[PDB]
């Protein structure tokens, strides 16, 4: 995070951003040429989330839910970097790597980029997941080719239908998906996978079958946290090892502003960047006791992908003393900058500015 001493000008700004860039380009999550020998393998589950961000979830009264009380590590100011889909699930595919512009989200990255292409080096079948067909917005097309996430789909037959998008395409059930995420990863013949689950029964236009207006998001939320609660109390009691990482990709503008109104994400204003992210940890010998540990400071994927660089030997799981203070220390910050297709949001002495289109950097609506 470099020096924001200049007072604000549309130059300083644009040189601010510059810089930034500059010093992400230098950035990388290192993994290990191997694992130790007596590494314990794990699954890592990526729950990408669409439309859920601080914001929404303030909104909808679901601060409090239980689920954010469920996890052993939360990032209290996580910033997605932007408020589309597709950039997003990049973004974090890109975990590796220090932030790029926007438009080189659709530019070849170095292979060392790509989260769960470093796992694999390291022995990590790659699971890809949704809980709908990644049509809409060409989202699967790009988490493909901009993604680089080749594998197969898992298989997503006969699986109940909670929602319809508004393309009438079905939003799938995620307790019916992540209890078969189970069976799949137990089956794939590999003591280690790395999945990346997409989900958006958040986002707007979806509706209950036979009703023709959007259902509620509180309701869809309440919901959703109850599903993944659910599954974090079955999931401990599978025994199994599982580091689960919860990234919305952006969240769904519920609370507009006077520069942008409900529902429109044009500009990745702070409320919709800005995201709550958790950590959870199954199967330890001695799992997380309390509350969960808050990393307070401006963080983005790149933390992510050095928290899962910790804890690749796996010795987490089995440890009987684990340092957790070590574990959450030192995890490398990320200025809070967001990008969409010729819009750029940032923070600049702690007030927030955007620039479309190479025009003037403008505050933004605190
Ligand atoms: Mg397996
Ligand atoms: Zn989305």
């Amino acid at each position: 995070m470099p020096a924001q001493t200049a007072p604000p000008t549309t130059a300083n700004l644009n040189a601010w951003l510059n810089n930034f860039y500059n010093a992400e380009a230098k950035r990388k999550s290192t993994f290990p040429s191997s694992l130790p020998a007596d590494a314990q393998p794990f699954e890592l589950l990526v729950i990408n989330i669409c439309s859920l961000s601080w914001s929404d979830i303030e909104a909808a009264g679901l601060m409090s839910h239980p689920l954010w009380s469920h996890f052993d590590i939360e990032f209290k100011n996580f910033n997605s970097a932007t408020s589309y889909s597709g950039p997003a699930a990049i973004r974090l595919l890109r975990a590796s790597c220090g932030q790029t512009s926007h438009t080189n989200l659709y530019q070849p990255a170095n292979n060392d980029c790509y989260l769960f292409d470093n796992l694999s080096k390291l022995g990590f079948t790659q699971h890809l997941m949704m809980g709908h067909n990644g049509q809409f917005g060409g989202f699967l097309k790009e988490v493909r080719e901009n993604g680089g996430m080749q594998s197969e789909l898992m298989d997503q037959t006969n699986l109940p239908v909670i929602l319809l998008g508004f393309d009438g395409s079905p939003v799938y059930d995620d307790t019916a998906v992540l209890n078969r995420w189970l069976d799949v990863t137990e089956k794939d013949k590999n003591s280690r996978s790395a999945t990346f689950y997409n989900t958006l029964p958040l986002h707007d236009g979806n509706h209950y079958p036979g009703v023709s207006k959007t259902a509620d998001y509180k309701a869809r939320a309440q919901k959703f946290f109850d599903e993944l609660d659910a599954f974090f109390t079955e999931l401990e009691k599978s025994g199994r090892k599982v580091m689960v990482v919860v990234v919305p990709e952006h969240g769904g503008a519920l609370k507009g502003d006077r520069m942008q109104v409900s529902g429109l994400r044009d500009i990745p204003s702070p409320s919709i960047t800005d995201v709550p992210v958790g950590v959870k940890f199954f199967g330890m010998k001695a799992p997380h006791q309390g509350a969960p540990i808050v990393i307070e400071q401006p963080s983005s994927f790149l933390a992510i992908s050095d928290l899962v660089v910790r804890v690749l030997d796996g010795k987490i799981f089995t440890e009987d003393n684990v340092d957790w203070k070590k574990l959450t220390s030192g995890l490398p910050q990320t200025a809070p900058v967001s990008e969409n297709s010729n819009a750029v949001v940032i923070q600049y002495q702690d007030k927030p500015y955007v620039r479309l289109n190479g025009g003037d950097w403008v505050p933004y609506p605190q």
